[PDB]
């Protein structure tokens, strides 16, 4: 039932998290947890997947689930992001990538006559016990929240 085998040392990674705290995902245990990678801080459409997500919590307490964002911005552009938005729940400062590669959300694309990369938005459902159910790739924002509430509802 597993869509994805994570390395079993991604459970014991420190989080950085908005608010200056840590958390890991082992420490998640007991509860459906929703991680939500996007590419950018305060930006129009991350923003917006942030925000649907917030309008949603309500609904993801019900399921007594979690939901952690996840990008590669500091801390403080966190702080200030969750600040201005009043986002409800965590942030994770993947600053090294190590979330992002442990989910192989980091892809290429050949452009500008170079290889880029860069954080593919994507979001994962992790059960209770840790494993990886259901996988959202190259995620259009509009409508996502919705389709990740309705399949967390369904597994859980
Ligand atoms: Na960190
Ligand atoms: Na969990």
């Amino acid at each position: 039932d597993a869509v994805l085998e994570l390395p079993a040392a991604t459970f014991d990674l420190p989080l950085s998290l908005s608010g200056g705290t840590q958390t890991t995902l082992r420490a998640h245990a007991g509860h459906w947890l929703v991680i939500y990678f996007y590419p950018k801080d305060s930006t129009p459409g991350c923003t917006t997947e942030g925000l649907d997500f917030n309008a949603l919590l309500p609904e993801f307490d019900k399921a007594g689930a979690k939901i952690l964002g996840v990008s590669r911005d500091s801390v403080k552009s966190h702080d200030n992001f969750c600040a201005k938005q009043g986002f409800a729940f965590p942030l994770v400062s993947d600053g090294d990538e190590a979330l992002c590669r442990a989910f192989d959300v980091i892809k290429e694309k050949n452009m500008y006559g170079k290889q880029v990369l860069g954080i593919e938005r994507s979001t994962f459902l992790l059960s209770p016990e840790g494993q990886v159910v259901q996988a959202w790739r190259k995620v259009k924002v509009a409508g996502h929240a919705d389709a990740v509430l309705a399949a967390l509802k369904a597994h859980a």
